């Protein structure tokens, strides 16, 4: 009906912020 | 009713971007 | 009302896989 | 109008977990 | 209409927390 629904989809972006961690955590483990 | 109420149990499914950042700090530690 | 105000609550149970990403992470530091 | 509203809210709470996760990877790294 | 609107908004500031934990990561891995 409105933007109101996707609203909870845009929070569900956040499971890229997961990611990002993993991002720096790899780069100083590398392997 | 709908989809919306769908919606915030979609969102739940980021519990797996936990596991995701374990493998790896897992695949470095290995024990 | 009905289930829909549980549902957030549901959720709220994400806060578990938080103590289970340092459960691995402890369990090669110990101390 | 009703707790609905806050229930939001309480979830937004999970942003402690966040710090109790640096907490024990602190406890052993500590600098 | 409300700020209920805002209220799941305002969860998505729990991004902030995702790098606050890189950022004790980094200050002992540096690299």
């Amino acid at each position: 009906e409105t933007g109101t629904l996707i609203v909870n989809s845009v929070l569900l972006f956040l499971a890229f912020v997961v990611f990002l961690l993993v991002t720096l955590a790899i780069l100083t483990a590398l392997r």
